[PDB]
């Protein structure tokens, strides 16, 4: 759970990426 | 779990639509 947990905070981090 | 975290991910995808 943690690694799948890791990729989504990660995953997480795209969007605000993209924002800007 | 896979549906739920995809679930997790559209939920994620409102705020940053809702901030801009």
């Amino acid at each position: 759970l943690q690694l799948e947990l890791d990729s989504f905070k990660e995953e997480l981090d795209k969007y605000f990426k993209n924002h800007t």
